[PDB]
Parts: structure tokens; C-alpha cells; sequence
């Protein structure tokens, strides 16, 4: 293990932040490779809780350097605010954060377009986090968007900005019948922050090629989760970047032959935020329980999380897309006390077919019914348990069964939100 | 070597088709993972020449099955026409081609938008192949585009199509002041072809996971070339998909840990079609010669290829982005007879700095001057040479030097356009 990737196996919310922090004790670098300032990675260190959206989760560690790869659509505003919070708390953010000059820039008109498209989708709305992420990526593949490097030339910057905003404001005002966005506002706002950004630029592909030669340990930190991947997820209820392990190469520039171990963060039950298929969703007292003990309330309106049983058919898809090496089970404790726990092992098709493979497009997920395997729960607390011996036999069997159905071993078990409450059965760095 | 990727190291036109055909003698599968019907992969078998744009280059082989992965933006029209040509020639295309239901569909309004945006860019035009590739990808990341799977429900299909065309025709007619696109035309055209498409659908990620278990040999066929990659290329003079090896995972669904060998196709001199930086471009009699002996005239207007000396600084960037394993030198014969051959080994920056690393954004490539290494040419013919011994010492030294500067070995040497005229020093499948 030299290059270890950390990604979510489901639809997000599996607890990726804690595991990154925890493991970066040994890493020289942590790299974000996709998404935007919509991560929501929570860190609970000896009591204090930090929530990071853009800046990588290795930022609290002293020996590590954090980088934001070219796949990340970056917002100067969000970056500034997150830098301020961390500096206020005493974290010398400026001495250990580096970024790629190829990062697309997210700006006002993007959030504006994001709201616009959602409002317009009506009942077929996606459930976007509202941060203008989708539109920013859209600009990029269309080769019309700006990038951090564009900020080297203040003069040319203005010209480009002007041509872009002209096009967008048109669709806003004329098609969405929405407010236009002030050019001078954006321009001035960006210029103000412009010099903190460029001061931090670095050639990531080259830096990562060097680390590979020096034999440094590198940790990549994915956000969102596998089934929200733009290509392989439950399209269109999906995010606009590749969340799967392939996005590591594409979004940081490290050759695909150098990924050594891929850790899939697996929540003990399922969740989803926003619209979209969800075969094992619960609507009863158990659904209620998981939400409450899981503390799945959310950020704001519409950001309260949907809950359900673990879906072994969907996790199995995640296994192949990412060539997972091991899982990290999080929140087993939320299941504590239930009479019996369940887990989907196959899907019953509308026509009676029983399959073990997930459908591709949301429309095909429409009438699938989960086929469960029921097993006894456990009465004792598993929260904070630091040793395997302290886990009830019924809890161990649930674990054993996930390993059997998926073919992948559970290498780490998180028993609490604190860095200390964890069982590392196998260090990815030592594999 | 179980999983071998074949991609272009430069700006395209390196001769990828021949090498795919050649090597698929042993492969069970060949997979396209990006781009559209704009490949232009030429196959010269015992005299007959085939040019394929969409269908993979393993289509002429009897034992192989060709697949078009989810990364490929697909056009039913182009697919139909290419299927007809091949069937006419006697190739049973329908028995060995499979596609992914996640492939975005390119349709009329896309080509229409492509022309529109180019016409509008004026002097900063990109040089698009005009096939509506960029707009199709744009629709996809914005989650508004259609996919082959959408064709399962003829009813819903119409609804979606209608909502999409409504939005696009608006920007066309109202913003680009261009012709609107006929909804019923598109609709009927697609419905006609609709049943040949769905009959060929397959779950590629699952099929590739299976091949991995059976130990089958798989060949992935990239189109375009490394420096045209949307993320790491010379943006915006670039294509809209990832051409680098990372696009294999993202565009076919094979886990990144399963890529076994990456073959970089290296043309002995450089070329580029369309706008964009090009440090070693030639404007003299040599430029003229390379174009003429190389037969770099092209497809149509604007499709005549620019020529220049081999750029070892740019190739070195390709090496890291793709974790290349070996190169395949093509067209050494075009250099035959020149007095002396050159090769860029560093770049002189505007400010006098000498670097060995390529700049990222086109604007930074602006004032770079190549720093060459000159060496003697060779008078004898190398065309058709099947054995290393038959290569002049001066030609061997040119080869040796590419290996020294890049760190990667040249495993195959193509000495002619026919499958037979090749020197395989190391089979990727046996590595
Ligand atoms: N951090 C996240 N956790 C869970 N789902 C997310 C997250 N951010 C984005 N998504 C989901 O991805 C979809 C589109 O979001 P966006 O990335 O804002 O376009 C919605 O289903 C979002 O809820
Ligand atoms: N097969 C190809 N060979 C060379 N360059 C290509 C090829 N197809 C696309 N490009 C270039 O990619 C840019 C955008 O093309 P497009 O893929 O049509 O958007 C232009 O520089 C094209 O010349």
C-alpha cells in the first residue's frame, strides 16, 4: 500500500472523513479528485468536530500536505470562508494546502443556473446540493469555462469572464426568466481572492509522479459515493463527476497502474439524500429509528436523509466498478437493539425474474423489490468497542455475511465518531 | 498482460487502428471507451484498407467480440452507415458487436450546436471535427441527455426528446440566430434505428468483471491522443472526453486495479489538426516533406495535418499521465533520407528558464521555444523492415535516444501500414 484511495460504496454519507483523517497519520499527501465544496466530511477529534466541504480531510495533521486536484470544481468564495474558519481555530491552512491550476472555477452564475434548472425540473427535480456544481462541470466539457490558471492574466481574465457571463445571463434572463448576474460583482470578487489562489498553485501530476518515485504514501479522498457517479450511477439522479476509483487518475493525473489499494467505506445501513431509486428504503418505525439513532437529519430543508436496509446487490456493483480491496464498516452501532436485522441479497424484477445485478438507469430500477435475508440482532452496545472480542456473536455474523456475499474483507470497523474508536484489522498502507 | 490499453501519446494520428487489429489476434474483447464517431482508425489488411470511426478496430477478426463502452457518445446514424458498409463487404457486424445502454446519444441538434459554437468562436475557434461530440458530452454531465437505454420506452423517449430539443432549439434560434431542428424528424429517424440498438445492449461492467475472472484477454482502444484530454490536455484546444488511461475505468466500468499494460502509440514525428499550441511545429521544406511523405493531407478542409519534430518533453508528460508500460513507434520510415533528424529535449521559457515539463493551459504554451538535440539521419529505406538487424545504426540510435529520455522501452516498431510489416520486440499480452 503506497497509494490508497478512500471512497464511498453507496450513495454517500458512509463516513469518509473520519477514515481519511485517521489513516493520514502516515501519508505525506491527501488529494481531493472530484466534486466541489459539497463534501460534508465530519471530523471528531478528542471531542472537537470539524466539517470540511472543499479542503481535504488531512488538513488537521501536521506532517501532511493537502492538495486539491484538477477534477475538483473550485469556488474561491467557499475556499476563502473555509480557510478563515480553520485559521481562526489556529490551523495554518496556508502552509499545507496546494491546488491545481486546471481546477475549473465555480462562480455566481453557476449557482444561479443550478437553482434555475432545479426549479424548472419541477417534480422530476434531482435534489441538487445547490452549490452550482453541475453547471461548472458542464462549462468545462464545453471548453468555455475558466480555470485557476486563467487568473494569471488579470487582463485576459476579464475578457473571458465577459464572454461567458454574456451567454449564461442570456439563458437565465431570457429562457429561465430569472435574474441576470452582475459581471462587475463577480469580477471584483474574484480579483480580490485571485492572489491567494495563484500563490498556492502546483503541478499535481508531476508532484504525484515524484511521490511515486520517492515512495511516499498518498491518500486520495473521494466525496459523494459510487452510485452517484455520472457514468455508472442511477442517472440522472446522480452527481456530475465520477465518484468511482477511475476518477482518481482522471482528476489528479496519477497513472491508473499506480493505485495500490481501494478502501470502500460501507455504512451498516443505507441512506440517500435527494431523489432517485432506492430499492430497500424503509417507511416504518425502523426507518424512523435508523434516521434518529443514525442522526441522519441533515444540513437543511430537503437535506434530511432517507434510510433503509443494507443493499448487498448494489454494494456488489460498487465492488466491481472500483476493484475494491477492503471495506470499512461504519455505524454498526446504529443497529444496536433491533430484534432482527435484514440485508438484500437479490432483486425481484417486475416480471418475476430474480437477479443479483443492479439495473443501470433509474427507470429500470422502478419496480424492483428487494429480496432479504433476515438474521438476529444483538442487545449489547457496540459503540466505542475497540477490540473484536468485545463484539457480540450476532454482530460478528452480520459482518461475516457481508464478507461472504461481496467477496471483499472488512479491514476496519468504526465503532464511534472519534479517531480513537476504531478497529483496524488490516492497515491499507501495510498491504 | 491480461488487460492491455492502446492509446495515442500525442495529439492523435499516431496509428492506433493498425496496432489494435494486429494485437487482437489473441484478445477475446476490444472495447472503445471514449470519443464518438470521430476516430478515423485505418486498417490495411493484405492490401484492403478499412477506416473505422465508431465501431472498434477488432471487428474484422473472427474470434473477437467488439464492445462500445458507456464512455462513447453514440450516434445511431453513424452506427447504421458503418454497419452497412461492413456488412456489404461481408463482415457479419451484427454477430460480434455489443454496446452499453449507458452510452449518451448524439443527435442532430448536437451537430447543429457544434457548428454554431464554432462559427461563433470566430478566430478563437477550436477546430472541432464537426460531429457534435462536445455538445453530447455537455448534455450528459448536465443530466439532461438521452442514452441508449432511454430507447426501451418509446413513450417516455418522446417526452424526454421533446423537453431537450425545446431547450436547445431555443439557444439555436434565439441566441445563435440559427435554424431550429425538427423534432419529428429526429424522433422518427431514431425510432427506425431504435430496434437494432437495443438488440445489441449488454452490461459491460459485468461482462468485463467476468472476463477478468475467466482470465480472458481484453484490449481497450483509445481514440484521439493524450494532449487532447479534456482535463490534462492543452485546454480549450482539446476534445471533450478523457483520452488518458484513466478513461478506461470511467468509460467501460473496469476497476482501475485491473489495467495490466498501457501501450503508448508514438508517431516518429508530431502532428496536430485544429488549433492549439504546438512547440515544435515546422513551417519549412521539412514541414512540407513530413506532410507529404507522411500522407498527412486529411479528411476535408481544415483537416490537413500540421507537422513538426518529435517532442520528448510532451511525450514525457504522456508517460506520467498514463503510467505507460511501452511505446509502439510508427512511421519511422517518413524520416528516411533526411540529412539530420531533431528532437526537443527541453523548453525555453519567455523569461529564459529552461524546463523539462510541459505547461498546462494553452496560454502558457504561448511563448515556449523548443530546445533540440540534433542527430544524423539515415539514407536507406526502413519501410517494410521486419527484423531489427535491417535497421540502419542511425535509425537504431534515434530509437535508443527516445528510450533514454522518456524512461520507457519501445516494444513494437511499425515499419509499414500492413499488419505484416511490424517488429514485435515484446508482446504486451506476454508481459
Ligand atoms: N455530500 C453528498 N452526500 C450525498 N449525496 C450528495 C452529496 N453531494 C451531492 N449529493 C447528491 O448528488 C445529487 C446532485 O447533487 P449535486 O452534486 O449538487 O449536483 C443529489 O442527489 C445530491 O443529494
Ligand atoms: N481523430 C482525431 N485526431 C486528431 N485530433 C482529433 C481527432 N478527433 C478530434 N480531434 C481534435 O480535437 C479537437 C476537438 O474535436 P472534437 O472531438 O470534434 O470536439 C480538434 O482539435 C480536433 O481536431
Amino acid at each position: 500500500g503506497n497509494n490508497v484511495v478512500v471512497l464511498g460504496t453507496q450513495w454517500g454519507d458512509e463516513g469518509k472523513g473520519k477514515i481519511v483523517d485517521l489513516l493520514t497519520e502516515r501519508a505525506k499527501y491527501v488529494v481531493r479528485y472530484q466534486g466541489g465544496h459539497n463534501a460534508g466530511h465530519t471530523l471528531v477529534i478528542n471531542g472537537e468536530k470539524t466539517v470540511l466541504h472543499l479542503i481535504p480531510s488531512g488538513i488537521l495533521r501536521e506532517n501532511v500536505t493537502s492538495i486539491i486536484g484538477n477534477g475538483v470544481v473550485l469556488s474561491p468564495a467557499a475556499l476563502m470562508k473555509e480557510m478563515k474558519e480553520l485559521e481562526d481555530r489556529g490551523i495554518p491552512v496556508r502552509e499545507r494546502l496546494l491546488l491545481s491550476e486546471a481546477c475549473p472555477l465555480i462562480l455566481d452564475y453557476h449557482v444561479a443556473l443550478d437553482n434555475a434548472r432545479e426549479k424548472a425540473r419541477g417534480a422530476k427535480a434531482i435534489g441538487t446540493t445547490g452549490r452550482g456544481i453541475g453547471p461548472a462541470y458542464e462549462d468545462k466539457v464545453a471548453r468555455r469555462g475558466l480555470r485557476v490558471g486563467d487568473l494569471f492574466d488579470k487582463e485576459t481574465f476579464a475578457e473571458k469572464l465577459k464572454e461567458v457571463m454574456e451567454y449564461h445571463n442570456f439563458q437565465l434572463v431570457n429562457y429561465y426568466k430569472a435574474e441576470a448576474v452582475d459581471y462587475q460583482k463577480v469580477l471584483d470578487d474574484t480579483m480580490a481572492v485571485a492572489d491567494i489562489l495563484t500563490s498556492m498553485v502546483v503541478d499535481v501530476s508531476d508532484l504525484l509522479d515524484q511521490a511515486r518515485q520517492r515512495g511516499d504514501f498518498v491518500m486520495f479522498e473521494g466525496a459523494q459515493g459510487t452510485l452517484l457517479d455520472i457514468d455508472h450511477g442511477t442517472y440522472p439522479y446522480v452527481t456530475s463527476s465520477n465518484t468511482t476509483a477511475g476518477g482518481v487518475a482522471t482528476g489528479s493525473g496519477l497513472g491508473p497502474r499506480y493505485v495500490d489499494y481501494v478502501l470502500g467505506i460501507l455504512k451498516a445501513y443505507s441512506t440517500r439524500v435527494g431523489a432517485g431509486p432506492f430499492p430497500t428504503e424503509l417507511f416504518d418505525e425502523t426507518g424512523e429509528f435508523l434516521c434518529k439513532q443514525g442522526n441522519e437529519f441533515g444540513a437543511t430543508t430537503g437535506r434530511r436523509r432517507r434510510t433503509g436496509w443494507l443493499d448487498t446487490v448494489a454494494v456488489r456493483r460498487a465492488v466491481q466498478l472500483n476493484s475494491l480491496s477492503g471495506f470499512c464498516l461504519t455505524k454498526l452501532d446504529v443497529l444496536d437493539g433491533l430484534k432482527e436485522v435484514k440485508l438484500c441479497v437479490a432483486y425481484r424484477m417486475p416480471d418475476g425474474r430474480e437477479v443479483t445485478t443492479t439495473p443501470l438507469a433509474a427507470d429500470d430500477w422502478k419496480g424492483v423489490e428487494p429480496i432479504y435475508e433476515t438474521m438476529p440482532g444483538w442487545s449489547e452496545s457496540t459503540f466505542g468497542v475497540k477490540d473484536r472480542s468485545g463484539l457480540p456473536q450476532a454482530a460478528l455474523n452480520y459482518i461475516k455475511r457481508i464478507e461472504e456475499l461481496t467477496g471483499v474483507p472488512i479491514d476496519i470497523i468504526s465503532t464511534g465518531p472519534d479517531r480513537t474508536e476504531t478497529m483496524i484489522l488490516r492497515d491499507p498502507f501495510d498491504a
